[PDB]
């Protein structure tokens, strides 16, 4: 019992974190097999990165894997990330994949400085394709990921802080999440929404953990919910959402539409000083999978 | 910028997590050098563990380090943990220490099942020597820890869930945190309090992150604060607390006693629908060190 913002064990990823330096720019790189991935704004000197990259040679890239120099024997650009071919395959290379996540999906971040892992936290991709992360100067290149049995699914590389303090970055093929670019523009996060399906998964987590207050006798149709949801800046709840909550509905015997009625009342009346799962806010950064994982027993390795 | 419940990178500890089986009991063990540490309630069959342990032989203990059997060549009891001498030193043994933490101090938990690491989360030792953790059956033996440069300071081994769903365990010498025992009694958590020094450190974290609302013109003496603190079930604030908040007072230029006056008003008026650092509650599970670490840049490896 208990419920915690849990992150995946980070060792498999720590073994891949390196330091990439070229010029006066130092950031973090991801070393898989004989490639080191890192953000392309490490390239020297309003940019045009194809120009700047042809301007460069391998020996410009200093790659530090712990105490060991790493010799760059080739480079290339893949959208907003640099692929730096090195002469050594990372012996600690886990089985891995590059996958792109949907808004509302969660992942773990291994925040890094100078290729040294600093901390690990769990977060979600906001519906506006930002993440509310914790990053300081030099965290560029830190990656986000999930673990499934033994496989590391890399989904995120960190590029920049947006003026509101939220964070933007790319998948591991270099394609940004959201309408953001790796150059200095006036770019801002669009207005965010609350991930309704996640809040419902969290409420089930509260019920599983004995917090049964918020529940009620009422029920509601999906349409009538979404009419109230939209009013409170909540994502629409789809039939697929309802199906994905099914197993949690089963395990607790509270029908999905019943839980929506509780959410409806929670939105309309607030919480009146009570709390759910140690929180005075409705939490939207736990998916249905996260709840099941943290309430059934599933491990990884 | 941003602020997250961050946990230490867990790889150094994952390399030490093993599986310990004897009888029909399976739990997690900690493999450092040629010792495997684990809770003693793994011993077979109202207990008297000295009796039960002399009843046993090495070959009763099945120790699984991944795919590799581990041969137990000796055992012994150290308070509530079992030390199982094995014939192989853990090649992945990090530099480490066994340290005992004070209530109010935080640590990372690597929740494990069957020696396989499941997740990592940050938590604090409650003033009543419980932790609000996230554990399922089989998490016994999961360890808590901090990392300081390269050194893993093991501070916690998980033993049991208390009737309120909070968690109790020992340091790595087997001495419990709080008045709890590893036998079936009516034991319960005593009434908890809020870790005042931590809430103040968190408020500084909010100020550092632009959340400047809660602040005010007022001030307060330490005595007058504690008179209001005690009323709201908050730990007393000591002069040493005030000194430890010093650097954060400096960095933000809000005197410690001024921040206490804001806390005083927050306790007296509540938050009026606003939030601090994404929370509608005053958070007491970040120490002054945690805030500085997550707002200055400090790494580990």
């Amino acid at each position: 019992s208990g419920f915690r913002k849990m992150a995946f064990p980070s060792g498999k990823v720590e073994g891949c974190m390196v330091q990439v330096t070229c010029g006066t720019t130092t950031l973090n790189g991801l070393w898989l097999d004989d490639v080191v991935y890192c953000p392309r704004h490490v390239i020297c000197t309003n940019p045009n990165y194809e120009d700047l990259l042809i301007r460069k040679s391998n020996h410009n890239f200093l790659v530090q894997a712990g105490n060991v120099q790493l010799r760059v024997i080739g480079h290339s650009m893949q959208n907003c990330v640099l692929k730096l071919k090195v002469d050594t395959a990372n012996p600690k290379t886990p089985k891995y994949k590059f996958v792109r996540i949907q808004p509302g999906q969660t992942f773990s971040v291994l925040a890094c400085y100078n290729g040294s892992p600093s901390g690990v936290y769990q977060c979600a991709m906001r519906p506006n394709f930002t993440i509310k992360g914790s990053f300081l100067n030099g965290s560029c290149g830190s990656v986000g990921f999930n673990i499934d049995y033994d496989c590391v699914s890399f989904c995120y590389m960190h590029h920049m802080e947006l003026p509101t303090g939220v964070h933007a970055g790319t998948d591991l093929e270099g394609n940004f999440y959201g309408p953001f670019v790796d150059r200095q523009t006036a770019q801002a996060a669009g207005t965010d929404t609350t991930i309704t399906v996640n809040v419902l998964a969290w409420l089930y987590a509260a019920v599983i953990n004995g917090d049964r207050w918020f529940l009620n006798r009422f029920t509601t149709t999906l349409n009538d919910f979404n009419l109230v949801a939209m009013k409170y800046n909540y994502e629409p709840l789809t039939q697929d959402h309802v199906d994905i909550l099914g197993p949690l509905s089963a395990q607790t015997g509270i029908a999905v539409l019943d839980m929506c009625a509780s959410l409806k009342e929670l939105l309309q009346n607030g919480m009146n000083g009570r709390t759910i799962l140690g929180s005075a806010l409705l939490e939207d950064e736990f998916t249905p999978f996260d709840v099941v994982r943290q309430c059934s027993g599933v491990t990884f390795q």
